[PDB]
């Protein structure tokens, strides 16, 4: 009866963005926020979302502290209204929020819906029976709290998140309805792969209704691979659910993986009749993949060994602050991914819906982490208050606490996607000791989870194990866990695993090395929380700065890779994020208010760390590279006394993946050398340099201006890779450099822009913190700019008088800007002090 268009339409028109045309007001009058046809004059009129606290200026008294990156919260009132459609005026109308931050009210029509404390699990309510009748309109109010201290990193305030608006029949699949399991997999998938589903589909009519579902999986942007299956016509009565479920085969599907960066994804459609009319319709993403651990060996994904080279990550996106957006994030996933990341941890919270979009569309596996605390709390205003009370959401179970509603709902809404592999259920909990009380709660948890979902190893990160021999009565918290986290824990390892035999362990926590970028320090020394002030707050990029409890990358990497019962890591962290500038942590009157644990910094802007781990994990045949550090600028003597060994030579390192590395200066060479191969104690191969403790290898070079040029090598001496550094004269132009050369004209899309210090010769001045202002033009809209910077106190956004303006930071930093609806083009222009000027143009109008 009905054609495939059509039902594709249907799914289509399911689901809307819901993100525009809001009001926003800081300290709005409630009575004022949730009323009709209340005066929006003295409101800001936006489309979400909306970070509110990244337009703040830095505040040292600010009680966020700079752990929470010295940025105000406070309270306020988004506001939407709108009118249904003519033809939608008896259907079921549900609101998502994707991440309200936090402790959050929605209104409509002036009644209050429900109280959600959490601030990154998403939410949704049926709003139906909110609704004006005949279809006058109605008046959506959010409010919004942020009382500090709530964090201990910067959070962000409000609505910064998507939200989203579901239209749909009486008789409907509800939300997080769909379960999707394949479990004979690895015995089927050279045949016919039996792919269970499950729909629970709700009657919220008053009347009995018909039902049947009719099923379809295709390729995601593919072919069908099935036909329709049908399940059995039965009768759903008035103000009733049930589940409907069937079998469907598929044959030889391509297999969900890590080691391509374009793994295959498919969707189940489901189609939905009542009393033989299809009413709804819907997609839900999935992949086949299967995996197994052992104590011993680790991890395998559809039986390929594996270690989780992996990153943890905060969720701003640096001058967007809190603000979600699927360009950015895949800006950054992508980028960990070219690393040679194939792991990553949503520390400690959950994600996105970009994120764990795109973490299964580039073949990311991801731990998702449900809480920070437990009953306990670690901070005043975060969720340990709100841990144990009784849910207050409409559809809360009997019993439910927040915790329990919080655990399950994230589950449910995260079950098929194929990425996540680990559910969290805490980092660092303290209470989490073995007492009576916290092991009733690691079961209670444990059990939530189960009651929806096996396939998925429930976790923790815990740091207890690091100290003394590392027993204690917290051993049995872990032994409720699919998989034991070890935070920081490696000196305890070995001892660990003799007594727990058992025991799937990985680190969930490693490193915490403290690196800013273009500044060196030391390089001779290993630096154990170094914050004196002759640091001057800043850290080593030659990766010799760790905090009291951390290692540096080579610490944690060669102890993750000589032992197979540590399956990986998650290091901490694959980006800075705003907020714990450790270590100046919370000393409130000094500049900083950004971290320094990130192997990029927040602007997108690698480290040389991040080619040390590219060098360890992005195989030769996939990637063959050379790196150098530091800069060739040593005419300051400042600088290069802090660096330059006893002779005053320069430690020149390289970081390469090939046999051999030849440095070249001014032409003239100063020796191939060789990394020596090794094995680990189970046959793995792997290169080091002079040392166990060496990655990379080194030329003390005694300083004359000009070029290194590292020449890199296969065992044949075939040249694979090469690298150059230029001494740069001084400052002459700002150079821009697009990442893009269009985008989307959708509003949603962005694209990063850099701005380099260059030289007349065009070489970067590494040392260069020029003060730089920007002009946009065209059909685009500047959303940020930054340098990375941990001291840094400037704006990340428009200046009061509305200008854009931000200094390079050794030679560089950034700036974004966000499309509009209308094709085009925009222009960013640059300029600066005595330099000359550049601009560049990127185009705007159709998507890939
Ligand atoms: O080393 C910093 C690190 N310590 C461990 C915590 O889990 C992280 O959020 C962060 O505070």
């Amino acid at each position: 009866a009905v054609t495939n268009e059509e039902v594709n339409q249907m799914i289509e028109d399911r689901k809307v963005d819901f993100n525009q045309n809001w009001y926003f007001k800081l300290n709005a009058n409630s009575k004022e926020a949730i009323k009709p046809d209340a005066d929006v004059s003295t409101w800001k009129k936006l489309d979400l979302p909306y970070d509110w606290s990244i337009f703040n200026d830095f505040d040292h008294e600010s009680p966020a502290q700079n752990e929470g990156g010295q940025l105000n919260g406070g309270e306020a009132w988004y506001r939407k209204t709108f009118k249904l459609d003519e033809k939608d005026l008896k259907k079921n109308v549900r609101l998502t929020f994707d991440g309200v931050y936090m402790d959050s009210q929605v209104y409509v029509n002036g009644q209050l819906v429900g109280h959600y404390p959490n601030g990154y699990n998403q939410f949704s309510y049926d709003i139906t029976k909110y609704l004006q009748k005949d279809g006058r309109e109605n008046v959506i109010a959010v409010h919004a709290v942020n009382k500090q201290p709530s964090s201990r990193w910067y959070s962000g305030s409000g609505i910064y998140r998507d939200v989203t608006l579901q239209v749909t029949d009486k008789v409907h699949v509800e939300k997080n309805g769909t379960t999707i399991l394949t479990p004979k997999l690895e015995e089927q998938q050279h045949g016919k792969v039996e792919t269970h589903v499950t729909s629970k589909i709700v009657n919220t009519d008053d009347k009995d209704h018909e039902l049947v579902a009719e099923y379809q999986i295709v390729e995601r942007g593919g072919h069908a691979v099935t036909g329709l299956v049908r399940t059995a016509s039965r009768t759903l009565k008035a103000h009733e659910s049930t589940s409907l479920d069937a079998i469907l085969e598929v044959e030889r599907p391509k297999l969900w993986t890590v080691l391509n960066d374009k793994p295959a994804l498919y969707e189940l459609i489901t189609r939905v009749y009542r009393d033989g009319q299809l009413v709804d319709a819907k997609k839900d993403l999935f992949g086949y993949r299967y995996y197994h651990w052992t104590p011993n060996e680790g991890f395998s994904l559809n039986g390929e060994r594996i270690k989780f080279h992996g990153v943890s990550l905060h969720h701003d996106h640096g001058a967007l602050g809190a603000e979600e957006n699927y360009k950015a994030e895949y800006r950054r996933l992508k980028q960990m991914k070219e690393m040679g990341v194939n792991s990553i941890r949503t520390t400690h919270n959950p994600a996105s819906e970009q994120t764990l979009q795109i973490a299964a569309e580039l073949g990311l596996l991801v731990q998702e982490e449900a809480f920070d605390t437990w009953y306990g709390g670690k901070k005043p205003y975060d969720y340990g208050r709100f841990f144990e009370k009784d849910a207050t959401h409409p559809e809360a179970r009997k019993g439910e606490k927040w915790s329990d509603f919080d655990l399950r709902t994230m589950v449910e809404r995260g079950k098929n996607n194929p990425a996540i592999f680990m559910w969290s259920i805490g980092n660092e909990i303290g209470e989490a000791n073995g007492d009576a009380h916290s092991l009733a709660t690691v079961k209670r948890l444990v059990k939530v989870i189960k009651d929806v979902d096996k396939t998925r190893y429930v976790t923790m990160g815990a740091d207890k194990f690091r100290f003394g021999n590392g027993s204690g009565g917290h051993e049995k918290i872990a032994d409720e866990l699919d998989a034991v986290g070890f935070n920081y824990s490696e000196d305890n390892y070995k001892a660990l695993r003799a007594k727990h035999p058992k025991w799937l362990i990985y680190g969930s926590e490693t490193s915490s090395a403290t690196r800013t970028r273009g500044s060196y320090y030391r390089p001779e020394r290993e630096l154990k929380h170094s914050n004196g002030p002759e640091r001057n707050y800043e850290q080593s990029d030659y990766g010799n700065d760790r905090v009291g409890w951390g290692k540096t990358a080579t610490a944690s990497w060669t102890f993750d890779r000589d032992n197979a019962g540590y399956a990986g890591q998650f290091i901490w962290t694959g980006t800075d994020y705003i907020g714990e500038p450790t270590p100046w942590h919370n000393q409130n009157q000094t500049p900083v208010k950004s971290s320094y644990f990130g192997i990029v910094d927040t602007a997108g802007i690698p480290k040389h760390d991040f080619y040390l781990y590219q060098s360890q994990w992005v195989s030769v045949k996939k990637k063959p590279m050379v790196h150098l550090l530091p800069h060739w600028n040593w005419e300051n003597k400042e600088l290069a006394s802090k660096v330059a060994d006893s002779e005053g030579k320069i430690p020149v390192r390289a970081y390469s993946n090939a046999s051999s590395v030849e440095l070249f200066l001014n032409g003239k060479s100063l020796g191939l050398k060789t990394f020596n191969k090794k094995q680990t104690s189970d046959g793995r191969t792997y290169q080091e340099g002079a040392n166990a403790n060496e990655l990379y290898l080194e030329w003390k070079v005694a300083y004359q201006p000009g070029t290194l040029e590292a020449i890199a090598r296969d065992e044949s001496g075939k040249e694979i890779a090469r690298d150059k550094i230029t001494t740069a004269g001084k400052p002459a132009a700002v150079r821009l450099i697009k990442e893009d050369h269009a985008i989307a004209a959708d509003g949603k899309d962005l694209t990063y822009i850099y701005y380099e210090i260059v030289d007349s010769q065009g070489n970067v001045v590494p040392t260069a913190n020029n003060l730089v202002r920007f002009q946009l033009h065209g059909q685009g809209q500047l959303v940020g700019v930054d340098n990375g910077e941990q001291a840094s106190r400037e704006r990340y956004k428009a200046q009061a008088d509305g200008s854009w303006i931000r200094k390079a930071f050794n030679g560089k930093g950034v700036a974004i800007v966000k499309s509009t609806e209308q094709a085009g083009k925009f222009t960013l222009t640059a300029h600066s002090d005595l330099l000359k000027s550049n601009q560049v143009t990127v185009f705007t109008g159709k998507k890939e």
